[PDB]
């Protein structure tokens, strides 16, 4: 009568729906990996501590906005608050930093006179549309300027173009070289600098602009641990960035983000290329219908969990939070399906960026995953997974699958393993457990990686190696008893599976035990 | 292209049982157990090594006839074939020795070694004076049942010697049945008889069963097959007279009447494992019912975990010729199908005179039924009806057998005392052999019960560092299998330890590359 | 509690076996087919009629044997026995009359002296095989004539040759022209005239031979419903022999027999190119290992199942009662798995041909298919097969498969079809129904070929055509329904499934209407 047991052993998915609970309490343990845009509402350490007891497991730093010496001081600040906790080494949470690129953004310019300033927009009215820099910070309700200057010879007559994040809407009457004549579809006020979308066109912008070589430098500069590759449209995108962290940055993670229709229509070659994806829903929702972004999203992540590789879903998954304290109903609900979908980790935006209330936002994603990883109907995706996922004679890949089976056969109160380079945490994560899974590792960049999978509750352990490889291996597996009995997973007489390796060094994970807490 | 492994892929049954291909290969490995009966044919020492290393497992002396004396001889030239082969740990095959019971049989008289002849719709009358329990013929028969006139009715139906000659009666009394015959033959000596319809209130262990059974105990069989076993107290009876003594002798109870099939669940609970004997099940009842009745208890036995054993002119035409027709090849396959641990032979080995040809027979169809089972909907469905458990040996069994389907490992090699680790695991019927490697050598013997368990028995003694003493009982399956081809150097193998010595702590898979 | 109703409500295989009761009764309707096959004890008017109440449905003759005139005797008495019902049309039973083919056979010359005569051959012994003609006539212990002119050609020293149905085993020792020296391997008593097996071998003989020429015009001649084509190699050989059918007998089903390697390999073609399939597991588990025959049975049972294609089980099914008036347990089970396995019908051959116990052994396959029927996993076999089936916009596809799902929904008591050709009773029988389909055709021919699918009860009607059509089509539904109550199918009040089209002549059915029976 917990953890959605009932459920879980129910033999159709439709008995499962019914079996659903809202008295059966989940665990303790949260798999889903939380991500928080740092911002004005968010960059103090005060403020900091306080999203990491929460639950924030990477700090995402948006390059669409700020200068590199601004994000050089969020870094400062996420390092400081994480390492706060270091005192004890077993409490102690790993926390990752992220890049997110500008990429082949698309600006307004400046309102004329005042910063704040914003025009009204008025439906069926007129608006000019120039290239010409003299109108660059001049912008108002008949002339408006943009930084694409190639922008005529991809927009014809007929075609739409979108305005403040899809809230303003145009349509293409008459156009020349250097101008475009426009009568406005849907109004609203206009301020500066405003993401515009050309959903017919074929964008021509370079994958990584001058600015963006810069801003991934500093980023290698910086030791983040993964980069969020905006507007991402094909796999030679991702080999360019690829080349620009170069053998410096070689073992730091890129996310593909998917924001168009070709990131879509070619996602198989971009996935195969990626780390990762995120599904990047603000602007795939207005680079493509919006009634259609639900089933990109259903298929990003499916093709993801199919592969291996992490799934973040992203962007208005919270909105409401930015002014109030609770969500909306549809926002419990796309949360929740997130997690229910597949996805390995979430994102939250502006609601930790620039809300008035980032930490309740962090809680309540918290407090969804938890719930919707009790509702997943673990015995349906497990099997399918099994059946897809090909067949192979490397012993972790089967040491792994067993290591499952064996949690869901005993309900075991988590899956420790040890691991330097992530890779076996990876390998058992993929399966989907529905207890977490404890990567004890030495590696700080491994340990803050990590959170890009589901269910991989990393640990760094700082200890100095032993003489005795046995007992060095014995003395992690113990670290990682101790978390889990301070942290509520497991208490003592419970049992647990842990796995190993037949010698030192990566590649090795073939042994696979049940073993009762100490 | 090898094991039926690509049927194995395939979404569907149906689409598993188009991809069947006669030119995919088993693996040299064979998981189903054989159960020879010993009789004039194969007692000898020459015929038994040639049985073992044809594939003969368990060796079942049939109690129905012969004298303790003439069986002690059996069992005595058995332990000598079987022994001859400790030459060579590597290759020694531990052999079971089992003991069925006569129990409650109705036989005839004898004849006035001659045989009278029956002929449709002729007259027999049926009777109890013992003076003519040495004279029967087409006139007059005696039976050994004294009851007999009070349990049938006019109308009633006697089957004769095996179902082959039948009689209708019509008229009764007490001493005396009149019957019409209506099927013909040539009716022997001392033959069975069944009343289908009729509730035969003999006892389950008779006086003789009683003496029998002590015969099994002094004797230090492995398990016994118990005849007619009706319900629960047959079988608690029978635990009794082995009592103390016997209390590690596995009782295999045989399901041959309407009421064991009956109360069949509770005939499981109470034994140790089941045998489905045809032979009698199949006049007691419809011989159309009996398939559904073996479907039935195959299935509930894998469902509890309980080994089964199909019996019974599996291939009866191999008494007289030297290849199975085609049906009993088919019944052979089926019988692995549906899921049995266990196949027998009768008379094929007991009395026929093409015994060898006939237990490779057995092996070879075993062989080829066993890569054609559909793995992925049985290990789901026997994955799915376990109830989840605390014990860390069920947890451990099932992480072993879903890596050996990820990686199609060579052997899963298990460790066991008592044999309960290996039985767990072949409870979720891996395609890999289980090698369950152990010293005690009753354990090794009935473990053949299980599908899928090549018991290897360690003579090895003892190293004094523990640790040191589980590698040594590993490379030595290892050894095991490379020298009988189930596997080569460098294939993966599941391995299977625990954490301490003494029984009930294997919780350690360890997915190893072979040296 | 009857039909094995509770076993059929289960959610796995491994339930439904559990479940199986024998005290659970069947129906009285029988589906799969029984072909007896006709010889000496079984061709008298008399024991044909009663062959025919115990429930053969289609007449097999043996053309390896026998001549012309005695075959035409026995399709005389086949149809005395037939015709003798027809004074009650409700109770009147089509009964169909097929061909064996002799085919590429080789067969050993006669014993010397006595024609009745038999030598023995001694494990160890030499045995030499001549072609020399001399010898045809004077075959003993020392020499052995057969009648394969090549087969020196395709055999080498180490090969074996089977002699008498597999019986005894010869192995070549020396290979000459005109001659082989042999080692007996199986000994055993040798007669005159029995069939010889090269396993090894390349065999050459003529898919359809100056005989089986001779012998296929006289069946055409005799006006039969099916061949069955023995030792069918290739698509090519099944070509060979509908030339020869040409058009007088363009209707005539062909069924291929599968005897050998070469035929299992090329299954598939073979298929597409025939009307149906026999499984001939005499010839083929001799010229492949016998423990390999169950993978063919089964294989080719799921593939014309997966094709809507008859197949045949044949072959050693209840071979004990050719001597003893009841069944082997293997035997016994070997049936119920044909029907299990997806077998339409299966055959008797020397059971009823020449053996002591011919009624017996019809009834005996009567009874154990129909709790073989009931025992059935139709959950499973009805989702897969629609699984399989590819998608059509054919209306009678669509019309036979909601009639079959409607069967099962209200346990119907029959599905009742009208067919001109059959066609429409064979679409609703792919799909399997637990029901009986029974099938009014006015054409005579139809309703005898009707009996190579599982389920389909064929009558025929021969009431002449009402003016108004939907008075005939009522006339031949309400036939149907007097059909089912006088054979105990299902009585007033049951549910019955009709399947009409709406207009008269083939093609057109797209009509299911679900009817109380009056
Ligand atoms: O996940 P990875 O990178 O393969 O790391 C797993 C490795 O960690 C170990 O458990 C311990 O190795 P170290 O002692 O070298 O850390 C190995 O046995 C195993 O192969
Ligand atoms: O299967 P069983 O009878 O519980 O025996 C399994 C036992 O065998 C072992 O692997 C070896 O024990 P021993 O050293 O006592 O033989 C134990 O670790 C384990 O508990
Ligand atoms: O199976 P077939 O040969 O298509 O026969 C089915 C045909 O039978 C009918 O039900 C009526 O046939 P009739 O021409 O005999 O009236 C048609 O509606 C239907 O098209
Ligand atoms: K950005
Ligand atoms: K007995
Ligand atoms: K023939
Ligand atoms: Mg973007
Ligand atoms: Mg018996
Ligand atoms: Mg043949």
């Amino acid at each position: 009568q917990t953890q959605q047991l009932h459920a879980a052993m129910a033999d159709t998915f439709l008995e499962h729906m019914c079996r659903l609970d809202i008295d059966s309490p989940p665990i303790t343990a949260r798999n889903t990996g939380i991500i928080c845009t740092i911002g004005p509402a968010s960059r103090s350490v005060e403020t900091l501590k306080e999203m990491i007891k929460s639950g924030m497991n990477v700090a995402r730093l948006n390059f669409s906005h700020g200068t590199h010496e601004y994000h050089a001081e969020t870094i400062k600040n996420v390092r400081t608050a994480t390492e706060s906790f270091a005192s004890d080494p077993i409490l102690y949470r790993p926390v990752a930093v992220a890049l997110d690129t500008k990429g082949p953004e698309i600006r307004t310019g400046l309102i004329k006179g005042s910063g704040t300033a914003e025009v009204e927009l008025k439906k069926g009215a007129t608006l000019k549309i120039t290239l010409d820099n003299a109108y660059m910070e001049k912008c108002d309700e008949n002339i408006l300027w943009l930084d694409y200057k190639n922008i005529c010879k991809v927009v014809e007559v007929g075609s739409k173009i979108y305005v403040d994040d899809g809230l303003i809407s145009l349509q293409v009457k008459q156009k020349g070289a250097d101008f475009l004549v426009t009568e406005v579809e849907n109004g609203g006020s206009l301020g500066s600098k405003k993401g515009v979308n050309l959903p017919g066109a074929a964008v021509d912008l370079p994958a990584v602009s001058e600015k963006d070589i810069q801003d991934l430098k500093f980023g290698v500069e910086q030791d983040v641990d993964m980069v969020f590759a905006s507007f991402i449209r094909k796999a030679s995108d991702v080999h360019e960035v690829r080349k620009v962290l170069g053998e410096k940055g070689k073992n730091i993670k890129i996310i593909s983000k998917i924001e168009n229709h070709e990131g879509v229509r070619r996602f198989d070659e971009i996935l195969e290329a990626s780390d990762g994806i995120m599904v990047a829903r603000g602007d795939l929702g207005i680079e493509i219908p919006a009634e259609k972004v639900f089933l990109a999203q259903k298929m990003m992540i499916g093709r993801c969990n199919r592969a291996g590789k992490p799934v973040i879903c992203a962007t208005q998954m919270l909105e409401s939070m930015i002014k109030k304290p609770r969500p909306t109903r549809a926002e419990g609900s796309d949360v929740a399906n997130a997690v229910l979908d597949g996805a390995d980790c979430i994102m939250l935006s502006g609601e930790t960026a620039k809300g008035d209330y980032p930490l309740e936002a962090v809680r309540m994603q918290h407090l969804i995953a938890r719930e919707a990883e009790a509702a997943i109907y673990h015995l349906q995706l497990f099997e399918e997974l099994e059946r897809l996922a090909p067949i192979t004679s490397d012993p972790t890949e089967a040491t792994a699958v067993g290591a499952v089976e064996a949690s869901f056969k005993c309900c075991s109160g988590a899956i420790i393993v040890l691991t330097k380079s992530g890779r076996s945490a990876h390998q058992v994560a993929r399966y989907r457990p529905r207890a977490p899974i404890i990567a004890v590792t030495r590696n700080p960049q491994t340990a803050r990686q990590a959170h890009l999978y589901r269910g991989i509750f990393p640990v760094l352990c700082k200890d100095p190696v032993q003489e005795a490889w046995a007992e060095d291996v014995d003395l992690r597996v113990n670290f990682a008893m101790n978390v889990g009995k301070a942290r509520g997973f497991f208490k003592k007489g419970d049992v647990v599976i842990v796995l190993t390796g037949w010698r030192p060094g990566s590649g090795f994970t073939n042994t696979m035990r049940v073993v009762p807490v100490p």
